[PDB]
């Protein structure tokens, strides 16, 4: 009975195995445009991406995930309200049934088509499972889709997932560039939370672009014929991979922006 987005194993159930996922500083949030605080101190925030060194793409059950070499100082992420660099590890997406959900974070409650992380860990720990551990260890970028015009980029990940449908799939992915997924402007909120997925660990600087990015409907279709179960197992399509909003608490979220 493993964790997982139905009626028997979705968000509402995570507590159980994850208490932390009732905690104080969980993901994701809404993001009340009105409330956030301009803050004028943020540091520019860097995407350093053009050294980017994909490796595999996998479907684990609860998504697609593409993973980097993160064995040498290349792609990084810095600036912002971070200290010191934090490097790209994976990326992985959360989406919807329909267009009109699938976004974790919401925007003055609005949800986006579908959220895509890219998660880095901060190089003072060593590497990615002991960041893990520490409240300051890990960093996401999150990237709202909406759909409309296709994204150039996104077309190598769309045209391999025909070769990871059901869940422990996994291929060669190599020379995938992440900057072909960016919007053009980096204005962000910022503020402390969790993974969004058990072990839900409260470890995450969540920067969340302005932004969304604009998939084409082929594109997010293509998403949602992945499959939750494995090879040869009842078909249940992945989607509506993502968890709802939780309780801000004692949070403040900042904007780079005015
Ligand atoms: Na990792
Ligand atoms: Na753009
Ligand atoms: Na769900
Ligand atoms: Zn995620």
């Amino acid at each position: 009975h493993h964790w997982g987005y139905g009626k028997h194993n979705g968000p509402e159930h995570w507590h159980k195995d994850f208490p932390i996922a009732k905690g104080e500083r969980q993901s994701p949030v809404d993001i009340d445009t009105h409330t956030a605080k301009y803050d004028p101190s943020l540091k520019p925030l860097s995407v350093s991406y053009d050294q980017a060194t994909s490796l595999r793409i996998l479907n684990n059950g609860h998504s697609f995930k593409v993973n980097f070499d993160d064995s040498q100082d290349k792609a990084v992420l810095k600036g912002g309200p971070l200290d010191g660099t934090y490097r790209l590890t994976q990326f992985h997406f959360h989406w919807g049934s329909l267009d009109g959900q699938g976004s974790e974070h919401t925007v003055d409650k609005k949800k986006y088509a579908a959220e895509l992380h890219l998660v880095h860990w901060n190089t003072k720990y060593g590497d990615a499972s002991k960041a893990s551990q520490q409240p300051d260890g890990l960093a996401v970028l999150g990237i709202f889709l909406k759909v409309g015009s296709a994204k150039p980029g996104l077309q190598k990940v769309v045209d391999v997932l025909d070769s990871i449908k059901t869940k422990g799939k996994s291929a060669d992915f190599t020379n995938f560039d992440p900057r072909g997924l960016l919007p053009e402007s980096l204005d962000y909120w910022t503020y402390p939370g969790s993974l969004t997925t058990p072990p839900l660990n409260e470890t995450v600087t969540w920067i969340v672009l302005k932004e969304p990015i604009s998939v084409s409907s082929e594109q997010v279709l293509k998403f949602r014929k992945l499959n939750f179960n494995g090879e040869g197992e009842p078909e249940e399509l992945m989607v509506d991979n993502w968890r709802p909003a939780q309780p801000l608490k004692n949070r403040q979220i900042k904007a780079s922006f005015k």
